[PDB]
């Protein structure tokens, strides 16, 4: 995250850690996640298409900080990891950046609801909160794009939805941003999602209830001017995450 606030894990119960193994034994953080159910992580599938081995990943939820094992947290193993049968990527856009993670641990058991580890709700057909609604973001990302390291606490920050219009125009993302994707920026360009944080929620409060309806997946930069956070729209992939669990 480029700006915004430290926040700990239990302000962002439904947020997973997603790490790798490396040959030799180092692990190394990759992207985050989202809690769907208790068997369930929904990511973006740019986070493992090139390492597609189910046995070389690992997901934590309840934990704070990268590398300290916060209290109440939990480790799992991932059973089976789906992904898009039409993903590709270009220039700039990702396509079917969605990614579905049956998560479970060493004594056979999914994750067990506590203050600390939540789901969200999916968002439901054709219900998108309109343009303009803030929503926020989390991540162990890059605090700035020059940085090689990622912050060693969690954090977070508020943006706000970008009609489709909008993020078609010259100036913007041209026709590259599709109606499945979704935009999201501070209207000051000073805050925004970075690299590390890929795969990871976008919140919105609609209708009373916090709904997951994006997921990040690409952006030109980190917090540039006419350059937003595109998202995966959840919505419109509802019959896929259905008949796939
Ligand atoms: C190491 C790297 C090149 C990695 N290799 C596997 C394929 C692959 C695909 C996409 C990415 N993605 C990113 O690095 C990446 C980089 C910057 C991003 C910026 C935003 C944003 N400005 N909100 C939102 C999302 C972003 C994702 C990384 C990789």
């Amino acid at each position: 995250i480029i700006g915004g606030e430290f926040t700990t894990i239990e302000n962002q119960p439904w947020f997973a850690a997603i790490y790798r193994r490396h040959r030799g034994g180092s692990v190394t953080y990759v992207c985050g996640g989202s809690l769907m159910s208790p068997c369930w992580v929904i990511s973006a599938t740019h986070c493992f298409i090139d390492y597609p081995k189910k046995e070389d990943y690992i997901v934590y939820l309840g934990r704070s900080r990268l590398n300290s094992n916060t209290q109440g947290e939990m480790k799992f193993e991932v059973e089976n990891l789906i992904l898009h049968k039409d993903y590709s990527a270009d220039t700039l856009a990702h396509h079917n950046d969605i990614a579905l993670l049956k998560i479970r641990s060493k004594e056979g058991r999914c994750a067990q609801p506590s203050r600390t580890i939540q789901t969200i709700c999916l968002p439901s057909m054709y219900n998108d909160p309109q343009f303009g609604t803030s929503c926020e973001i989390t991540g162990f990302g890059k605090e700035n794009s020059t940085d090689y390291l990622y912050p060693e606490q969690l954090k977070m920050t508020v943006v706000k939805l970008i009609s489709h219009r909008e993020c078609q125009q010259p100036h913007y993302y041209g026709s590259e941003v599709t109606t499945k994707m979704l935009c999201a920026a501070d209207p000051q360009w000073k805050t925004d999602s970075c690299q590390g944080d890929s795969g990871g929620p976008l919140v919105c409060s609609l209708q009373g209830r916090m709904t997951l309806t994006g997921i990040v997946s690409w952006g030109r930069g980190c917090a540039l001017k006419d350059k937003p956070g595109v998202y995966t729209r959840v919505s419109h992939f509802l019959p896929w995450i259905r008949s796939h669990t």
